[PDB]
Formats: C-alpha cells, structure tokens, sequence
RNA sequence: CGAGCUGGGUUCAGAACGUCGUGAGACAGUUCGGUCCCUAUCCGUCGCGGGCGCAGGAAAUUUGAGAGGAGCUGUCCUUAG
C-alpha cells in the first residue's frame, strides 16, 4: 500500500510540475504577444483578442 | 486620391510545416490558393449650346477690369592657364 501510494503521490506531483510548467510557458507567450502587438499590419486588435 | 484603377501584403472559408495544447483547435511563426458591386439627381470640375439683358434695331473691329498659362537648366568653347 506504501507503494501504491507512494506512485500516486509521485504521479500527481510529477503531472502538478508539467502543467504549471506548460502554464508558464503561455504566459511568457502572453506577456509577448500582449507587448509585441501595436507595432505593425493589423491595428491592435486582431493581435489582442490571440 | 478604390461611386478613379490594381489587390501583391496583411485578418474569411481549403491545406501544410515548426511549435503549444489531452483535445476541439491556436500562434508566441512561416507557406501555397482565394467574388474589388453601382446606368451620376444636386453641388463641384471640363467643354458646348439655348433664352433674355445691356433705353431703337443691326453688321464687324475692339480696349482691357479680371483670369489662366509660361516661368527649369546642363555641358563645351572664349576671356585665360
Ligand atoms: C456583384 C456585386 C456584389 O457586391 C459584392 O459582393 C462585393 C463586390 C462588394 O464589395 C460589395 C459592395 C460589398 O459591400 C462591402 O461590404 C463590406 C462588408 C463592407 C464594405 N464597406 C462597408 C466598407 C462594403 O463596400 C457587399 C457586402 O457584398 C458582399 C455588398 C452587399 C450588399 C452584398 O452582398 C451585395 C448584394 C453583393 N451580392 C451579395 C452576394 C455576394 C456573393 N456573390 C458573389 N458573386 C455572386 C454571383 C455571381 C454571379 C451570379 N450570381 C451571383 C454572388 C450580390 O449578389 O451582388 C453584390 C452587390
């Protein structure tokens, strides 16, 4: 049982890394796509709604 | 300056790459293809007429208020090594 859960524990905390990694990587997107827009081709709203 | 024209780029539907997302999809990217409608009423422009005016009716030649246009400049020689 110690085992069991032990792999669980080691599971949740494992995907718990990954999501709020792929977390971190959309919002140093975000942060990006919101500062990089305003600058050229489509006014400043079709690159604030992405 | 698209009721003047083009539509190559970008931001419609197809599709693909890189990348993200479990996902439909998305871009923090790139790539190929993609319907540019309208018989001009008025003003406004460019032209041409028709009426009347101008104290008679006519034919010609006109002054010019005013207005538009034009208004650029190279090189070579001489002066003179
Ligand atoms: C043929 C010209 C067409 O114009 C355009 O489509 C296009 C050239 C334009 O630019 C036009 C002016 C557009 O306006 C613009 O709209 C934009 C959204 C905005 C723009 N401004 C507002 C900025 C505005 O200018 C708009 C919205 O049209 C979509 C006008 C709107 C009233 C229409 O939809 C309009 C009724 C179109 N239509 C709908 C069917 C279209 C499918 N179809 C295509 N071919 C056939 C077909 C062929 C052969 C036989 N039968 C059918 C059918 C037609 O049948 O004819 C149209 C007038």
């Amino acid at each position: 049982k110690r085992l069991t859960q032990q792999r669980e524990y080691e599971k949740q905390q494992k995907m718990v890394e990954r999501i709020e990694a792929q977390m971190n990587g959309l919002a140093s997107w975000s942060e990006k796509a919101h500062a990089q827009s305003t600058k050229k081709e489509g006014f400043k709203e079709y690159h604030r709604v992405k």
